[PDB]
């Protein structure tokens, strides 16, 4: 697609700290950009929609290539349309925003310039952030994560995409998502099927795969940390159900691992660690600091800080694994005890280390789940299982929770706030900000 300018595109600024092993941190100035799927897609020389509701224009978009030639992405009114605001080092995303139409949540990328994404090399480094999840009920997910996206959003590889990172193109993740309207400088109209339950969405014939590091999948009830390997490390197109993931009939039939090696302390047995109020180790009614360290072995370490008190990731025992480091012994034990083979099939932490050794883009989002109601995060899943099934119970939410239309109606003022991002060598991010 090209870019159009009927609406101006001004990326909300966002600062973050780059820390050094020598013990000091220096402020960096970036900004955030909304993913292309949220945008108005229209004809290049008129206001006629190329996509509207859950359908493509059959005249502007008779095929993927003609559609991309005929159509452009336009600018976003971040606060008034999308409920996205920033202040200094803080980013807030509202759940439901009513303008001329309804908007639900957002997916945002951290930029390096107005036309390029910031890339982070995670291996050997740690990433710290503060989060307020107090306004996130059952069924919502305020996510902070990394994906192996191109810094230009795909423009150099696919010159029929001239919109680029400035307009939030080029997304990919471990689901190999097929709901994206543009992939590789082509529309996704071929094979398009409208969603049953979401007036704005559908599933196309193509998806967009890449490695994904889920630092933070969370609401006020549950949280998870999850690396996902893919056999191709960076962004790559996939065809139909060969994509696997959420948007295919067969979840596990693709090149990425859509499940990952997940670490959810509640799922692992510590049901007192994270939740609302003073009965939990971490009180989700209050802001908390989350630090994630990527040691060069390929294992992942985690600690938290709240009110000046530090807690390592709680210990878990699973089969012959015991500890609090997410390492290959953990991931192997998890597959043995909970089931599944996707993580190991895709090469495990060794394959995942190829992603963290390269550049990855920072994503912050707020979503509800039109496929599984977020039950995999915060409830019992599948819903016919009980606590007698190892790993079935992931949180205390009812198996009836998280229906998108219901939570949108009941909790429209829900929101997530991410703040005080700090990044640098392991051991460095707790030192004074600059
Ligand atoms: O695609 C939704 C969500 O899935 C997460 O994996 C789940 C999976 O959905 C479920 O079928 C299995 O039983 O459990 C795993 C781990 O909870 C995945 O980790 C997320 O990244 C993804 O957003
Ligand atoms: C949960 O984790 C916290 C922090 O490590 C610990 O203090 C507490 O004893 C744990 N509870 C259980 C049941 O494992
Ligand atoms: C729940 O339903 C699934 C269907 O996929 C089945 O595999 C499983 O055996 C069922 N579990 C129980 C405890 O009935
Ligand atoms: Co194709
Ligand atoms: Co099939
Ligand atoms: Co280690």
């Amino acid at each position: 697609q090209s870019a159009c300018t009927l609406q101006s595109e001004t990326h909300p600024p966002l600062t973050w700290q780059k820390c050094s092993s020598g013990g000091t941190c220096t402020q960096q100035t970036g900004s955030v950009v909304i993913d292309a799927n949220w945008r108005w897609t229209h004809a290049t020389n008129s206001s006629t929609n190329c996509y509207d509701g859950n359908t493509w224009s059959s005249t502007l978009c008779p095929d993927n290539e003609t559609c991309a030639k005929n159509c452009c992405l336009d600018g976003a009114a971040y606060a008034s349309t999308y409920g996205v605001t920033t202040s200094g080092n803080s980013l807030s995303i509202d759940f439901v925003t009513q303008s001329a139409q309804k908007n639900v949540g957002a997916r945002l990328y951290l930029m390096a310039s107005d036309t390029t994404y910031q890339e982070f090399t995670l291996l050997g480094n740690e990433f710290s952030f503060d989060v307020d999840v107090s306004q996130l009920p059952c069924g919502l997910n305020g996510a902070l994560y990394f994906v192996s996206m191109d810094a230009d959003g795909g423009v150099s590889k696919y010159p029929t995409n001239t919109a680029g990172a400035k307009y939030g193109t080029g997304y990919c993740d471990s689901q190999c998502p097929r709901d994206l309207k543009f992939i590789n400088g082509q529309a996704n109209v071929e094979g398009w099927e409208p969603s049953s339950n979401n007036a704005n969405t559908g599933i196309g014939g193509h998806g967009s795969c890449c490695s994904e590091m889920d630092i933070w999948q969370a609401n006020s009830i549950s949280e998870a940390l999850t690396p996902h390997p893919c056999t191709t490390v960076g962004q790559e197109i996939c065809e139909g159900d060969g994509c696997g993931g959420t948007y295919s009939d067969n979840r596990y039939g693709g090149t990425c691992d859509p499940d990952g090696c997940d670490w959810n302390p509640y799922r692992l047995g510590n049901t007192s660690f994270y939740g609302p109020g003073s009965s939990f180790t971490l009180d989700t009614t209050k802001k908390l600091t989350v630090v994630t360290q990527f040691e060069t072995s390929g294992a992942i370490n985690r600690y938290y800080v709240q009110n000046g008190v530090t807690f390592q990731q709680p210990n878990a025992e699973l089969g012959s694994y015991s500890g609090n480091e997410l390492n290959d012994d953990y991931c192997t034990a998890e597959e043995a005890e909970f089931g599944g083979s996707s993580f190991s099939d895709k090469g495990g932490l060794t394959q995942f280390k190829k992603a963290t050794s390269g550049g990855m883009v920072l994503v912050m989002s707020l979503w509800d789940d039109y496929y599984a109601n977020m039950l995999w995060l915060d409830s019992t899943y599948p819903t016919n299982e009980t606590s007698s099934t190892p790993g079935a119970v992931r949180g205390s939410c009812s198996t009836s929770s998280g229906v998108p239309a219901q939570v949108e109606s009941q909790s429209p003022n829900a929101k997530v706030t991410f703040s005080n991002i700090k990044f640098g060598p392991i051991g460095s991010t707790g030192n004074p900000s600059g």
